């Protein structure tokens, strides 16, 4: 698909058996999802943006289905106001910015 | 151009005659620039990011060149980890996300 940016680029994802809406965000280095349980080991991380930093849990080797495409990578879980698909997974689905 | 996302999508912008680096950010509704002098009056705006809400200065109808493409629109000035080009100006330069 070709997604225009007149509105927020929101897509459905499936993660841990759950359907969520997420923003495709080229300015996010990594994917961060609202609080949920994920399998496996995690370690703490701080991520920062407008308004400062938030503490998240970093899970590796997580599979997400993004607008029907599967990708695997690191997912950060924490108190984000919006689910964000970041570059670490956008690359895997072949997403590019074009102008 | 086509910009892939293996690295941060950093481009050169020109604003006030000065070259700056900025991040193309589909997850940002608005464009946010580090502190600098811009002409004209400003009005208050609250924007929310991952860490919370913050007050910034809104300048309307500012001329900015982004990776060689001319835009004229709203620029917010405030404490930002990086200059961010948001959807309000990505749409003016015709940017789309493709996968
Ligand atoms: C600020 C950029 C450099 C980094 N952020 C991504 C941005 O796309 C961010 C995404 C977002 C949208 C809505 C609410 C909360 C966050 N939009 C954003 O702040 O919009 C503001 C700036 C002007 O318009 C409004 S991030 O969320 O802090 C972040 C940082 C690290 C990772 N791993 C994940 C995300």
């Amino acid at each position: 698909p070709q997604i225009t940016l007149w509105k927020r680029p929101l897509v459905t994802i499936k993660i841990g058996g759950q359907l969520k809406e997420a923003l495709l965000d080229t300015g996010a280095d990594d994917t961060v999802i609202e609080e949920m349980s994920l399998p496996g080991r995690w370690k703490p991380k701080m991520i920062g943006g407008i308004g400062g930093f938030v503490k998240v849990r970093q899970y590796d080797q997580i599979i997400i289905e993004i607008a029907g495409h599967k990708a695997i990578g690191t997912v950060l879980v924490g108190p984000t106001p919006v689910n964000i698909i970041g570059r670490n997974l956008l690359t895997q689905i072949g997403a590019t910015l074009n102008f």
